[PDB]
């Protein structure tokens, strides 16, 4: 097929050389990365919707002004190829590694970098937001806990029940918030950072697949867990977000969970097994 692919790209974007062009396949979709653009093309009749909430979720997210690069869409979503296509901007940068985030000469801006786009993402017209992203849904972390009861309770040790109750719990016994945007998955994977005259700059986020109208604690705590306690209080700090710890905590409480039932529900055996580590001794 993906001549094919190739075919329709060379056909609607003559200039783009597909030699040593990334490619990342699916069930869902096969995506091009060539130099400046990502192709992205559905499998499925059903995938194709995919394009017009990709370019929605990514026009609102634009539209709060982070004061960070993401994702454009280049073209209109097209219905050539077999069910569309959509051309993104593809941004630059690095994951900021964990040691180089931390060194005390630069662990004051890669906070200010966190913090301007939180605040922002915090400030963020909700009320507009909510017409085109998803919001929290006060029920999600009662479903999450019948999930991993069903699904990973079986494979735990008694210990690993009572310690998964536990975190499941503070997690259920969150009230509700809705109040800003939400990137959901704001690991250190999806930041991408640049040096700019020798010191880290935030250029771009991407993987806005999660987005929603939420809590802002539920980034912090993704910080927290790529970065660490001394990154994720300076951060909290300048927001004046102290408040928020005990939120953040009933987040980051989940996240083996959260890997573990992802794993499960999308067939990867290292990700189950990885999450699963604290829930068995055997």
């Amino acid at each position: 097929t993906l001549s094919h692919l190739v075919d329709v790209v060379r056909r609607a974007h003559p200039d783009v050389d597909l030699e040593g062009a990334g490619v990342h396949s699916g069930q869902f979709h096969d995506v091009l990365i060539a130099r400046d653009r990502v192709f992205r093309f559905p499998k499925t009749a059903g995938a194709a919707a995919e394009l017009p909430g990709r370019v929605a979720v990514l026009t609102a997210v634009d539209a709060v002004e982070l004061g960070v690069g993401v994702p454009v869409p280049l073209s209109e979503v097209r219905d050539g190829g077999p069910h569309g296509f959509l051309v993104l901007s593809r941004l630059h940068g690095t994951p900021l590694e964990r040691g180089d985030a931390t060194s005390p000469e630069v662990i004051d801006v890669v906070a200010a970098e966190f913090a301007r786009v939180l605040r922002a993402m915090a400030g963020a017209d909700v009320e507009k937001l909510r017409l085109v992203l998803p919001v929290a849904d006060a029920g999600r972390w009662r479903g999450f806990a019948g999930r991993v009861r069903a699904t990973l309770f079986p494979l735990m040790s008694e210990d690993g029940r009572a310690r998964a109750e536990r975190e499941l719990a503070a997690a259920v016994a969150m009230d509700h918030v809705a109040t800003g945007l939400v990137h959901g998955d704001l690991g250190g994977e999806n930041v991408l950072w640049q040096q700019v005259e020798e010191l880290p700059r935030l250029t771009g986020i991407v993987d806005w697949d999660e987005a929603k109208v939420g809590d802002p604690a539920e980034d912090l705590a993704a910080v927290g867990a790529s970065y660490g306690p001394e990154l994720v209080e300076r951060v909290v700090a300048l927001l004046g977000a102290g408040d928020l710890w005990p939120r953040i905590r009933a987040y980051q409480g989940t996240f083996a969970l959260q890997q573990a039932l992802a794993g499960a529900e999308d067939g990867d055996d290292e990700e189950l097994e990885d999450g699963l580590t604290a829930y068995r001794k055997l």
